[PDB]
């Protein structure tokens, strides 16, 4: 064959190319010498290039690409940087600059769904309250009512010499983790961090395992403002095993929208620092992550004590059956409270099906394997079979630091 | 730069300073990862040489004596006259050892340095080969006691074809593909089967068949060896709770043995020489048994469990995985034969890893071979960052024979 990685399925024995690559403009982690894969943390004409790029993807897309729009739209583009040093985007083109981010994220398995994206264009706003307002709109749009649908929402890109605005919180949903004087944690200990800066900014403290964090919004160039979610319009689905009667008992929930809150959404050189976006949740990211992880509600030991599994030797298998079971009441739990979920078996046959649509319509589709791998069952699901190719292309999703 | 390698679990973080000492490249460039991809003169051959030696002298803190250097003056006399060198037998241990130790793919190295070598160098013939294997297989297997060990056959020569094990493990299930293109036994082995076949095997019609050996001395036809039964432990597969799981009539051999890759020791390559540890249950009870292209038994087993098969919401797939795993492990248990589950193996990968860490400052590890199959994020190897890269000495794959 070609020159190009040649990527293989294992299971089905066939073959592809990945001629897509080629149009990644920024570096990833590797080299020659030595694969840094597994890492989970990898202008002037500068911004004229990325922007003529971005303008390029536009326009073919729209399949008019040589025509006398695009040729405008390209000098628009750079007269406007000329004068000013930044531009702005027409309204299609963020809808089509958002879709492409999530089309382009290697870490997401959802990726079939890439088209059906509801985008909320924020750039108007211009205080810390209506920032809430537009993230409250967008949570009661995205849940609606169980029925999840994928939502983005912009606010207004980053300027030179002028403030972000960031929210501050990783998700719009997230439990409080408090600090315990023995050390040990109450609630989610990924929280702890944002949990302590709530209660510095003035949020009155409570004391359970599943407190819902208030909201850290900034506007640029102030101080974020604190902001309560009124509890209605956060879903939540409180988990039961549809055998194991005191599976119930143990008074475990989730939240139904799963809302990352503190990526950084570039398009064409320009930079969203704070545009959430939110899908639905596959079981495992809740079942076997958010509460098995031994640094996270670690709940696995207590379910199979409940189990009367032999907890004292490996070789019993308690973890795999405790995690199956965990696994499988979120999954009951979400169908019986009629709130969108994905088991990781049906995601990742739709993902198969989304490699093969963008092997045909882009050559190759970029994608991190340790990530699209679920985190149990791994070799049962059809992904771990298949070669990735993992790579950069813009639009894009990408970890920024921390505002404080 | 160097890697920064953190541990999410822990919260802690190394410098990989080994991978310096790469000197062989990986598929992964600056554009693009690779590394989900299963395959990825004298002066030459006098500096791996050099470097190998100095390897050895180092690991013997003899580092700079007299030895080291008269050693370093006859492998370049060697080199210089005869275009090649050879392994006095304590350097070729050590090698062996390295090149296990290197191996990114093993989640079983923290034996590293328990490996029984025996020289096989002075075969000249299929038939001695053999002779060297079934002693190999005695000696590994122990009856059930299993120990790690390689045998290392004659070096590849400039002049001549090489001595090569055409089945890829000394242990392998037949395959055989009918008329409708479905496979009886292991689909894994249509090839190697249909090679024994047509080299004269009469074969069987089973589905756990073993297969001969198809041996080659160089420039000569591969010969056919049948080993004897009783060479080849065996154990059947049950379930400690669940009667009809051993009506089922699966089994599983004993001793993994890989005998298709190529070793590579400074600069000199052993295209022969079959290695062999003891299994982690994953690769029985979940890759071997439950992969869809290999003997594909989940949803016998999940039928037999009375389960939804329907939906897979139901996670039929997920409990009848762990279930045939856990008949593995009670069944090795049972008929006394080492075993380790993924549990033990990757906690003490865990251990391995701070081992080399502060006797090497890194080590090379292939993150999407050491997570087992399944329950990855239920083990501590899942939490951790590797770096992988290419050191030598080094086991790799090499082309089929034919
Ligand atoms: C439609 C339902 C969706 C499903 C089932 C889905 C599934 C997933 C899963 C399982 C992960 C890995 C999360 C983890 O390990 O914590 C993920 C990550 C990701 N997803 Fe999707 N997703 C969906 C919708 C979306 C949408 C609407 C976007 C953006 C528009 C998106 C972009 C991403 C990005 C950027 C990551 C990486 C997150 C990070 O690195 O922190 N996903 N998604
Ligand atoms: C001591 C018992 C051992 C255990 C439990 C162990 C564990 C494993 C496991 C689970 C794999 C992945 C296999 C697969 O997914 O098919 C592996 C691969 C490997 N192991 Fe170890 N191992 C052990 C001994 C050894 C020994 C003695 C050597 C060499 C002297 C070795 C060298 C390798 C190599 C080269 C691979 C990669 C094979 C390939 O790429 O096909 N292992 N081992
Ligand atoms: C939209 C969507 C759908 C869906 N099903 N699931 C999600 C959740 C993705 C949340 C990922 C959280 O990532 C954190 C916690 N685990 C690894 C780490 C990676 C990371 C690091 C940083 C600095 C930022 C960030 N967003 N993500 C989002
Ligand atoms: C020593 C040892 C211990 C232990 N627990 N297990 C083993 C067996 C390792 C089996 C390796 C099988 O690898 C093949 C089949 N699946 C992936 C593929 C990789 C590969 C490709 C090629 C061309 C050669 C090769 N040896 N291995 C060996
Ligand atoms: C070290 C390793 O990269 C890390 O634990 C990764 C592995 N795979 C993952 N996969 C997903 N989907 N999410 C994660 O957070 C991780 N964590
Ligand atoms: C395509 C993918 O890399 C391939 O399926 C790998 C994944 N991880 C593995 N891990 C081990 N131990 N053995 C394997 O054969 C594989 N196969
Ligand atoms: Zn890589």
């Amino acid at each position: 064959g070609p020159k190009f990685p040649r990527v293989k399925n294992w299971e089905l024995g066939s073959i592809t190319y990945d001629t897509l690559c080629a149009q990644s403009q920024q570096d990833g982690p590797c080299t020659p010498r030595r694969c840094l894969g597994s890492l989970v943390l990898p202008p002037a004409e500068q911004l004229l290039s990325q922007a003529r790029d971005f303008i390029n993807q536009y326009y073919s897309s729209i399949k008019r690409s040589g025509s006398q729009a695009h040729e405008e739209r390209l000098q628009e583009v750079e007269a406007e940087v000329a004068s000013t040093g930044t531009y702005h985007l027409r309204e299609s083109e963020l809808v089509f600059g958002a879709k492409q981010a999530w089309r382009n994220a290697p870490r997401c398995v959802g990726r079939i769904q890439w088209g059906k994206l509801q985008v909320f264009d924020a750039r108007d706003c211009s205080s810390a309250q209506e920032m809430f307002t537009y993230i409250c709109n967008h949570i009661k749009y995205a849940t609606n009512r169980g029925n999840l649908r994928s939502a983005i929402t912009v606010f207004p890109q980053r300027a030179p010499g002028r403030g972000d605005f960031r929210i501050w919180n990783s998700q719009l949903v997230r439990y409080a983790g408090y600090r315990q004087q023995d050390g040990s944690v109450r609630g989610d200990p990924a929280n702890v961090e944002i949990t302590e800066l709530c209660i510095q900014h003035g949020w009155t403290p409570g004391n359970g395992r599943f407190d819902v964090l208030p909201l850290l919004l900034q506007a640029p160039d102030e101080a974020p403002e604190l902001f309560v979610l009124p509890p209605e319009l956060v879903l939540e689905v409180p988990l039961e095993h549809p055998t194991l009667e005191w599976f119930a008992a143990l008074g475990l929930r989730w939240y139904a929208l799963p809302a990352v809150s503190n990526m950084l959404l570039e398009i064409g050189g320009l930079e969203f620092s704070a545009a959430p976006f939110s899908g639905w949740y596959m079981s495992t990211e809740i079942g076997t992550r958010n509460l098995c992880d031994p640094h996270r509600y670690n709940i696995l030991e207590d379910v199979a004590v409940c189990m009367d599994l032999d907890t004292r030797t490996t070789s019993s298998l308690w973890k795999d059956k405790a995690a199956v079971e965990i696994n499988l009441a979120v999954l009951h739990s979400f169908q019986l409270a009629k709130v969108t979920i994905v088991d990781h078996h049906a995601a990742t046959v739709s993902f198969m099906k989304h490699l093969d649509n963008e092997q045909k319509a882009r050559g190759g589709c970029p994608a991190d394997w340790a990530w699209i791998v679920p985190p149990i069952s791994g070799s049962l699901t059809p992904v771990f079979h298949q070669e990735m190719v993992n790579y950069i292309l813009s639009p894009a999703f990408r970890y920024q630091p921390d505002p404080w």
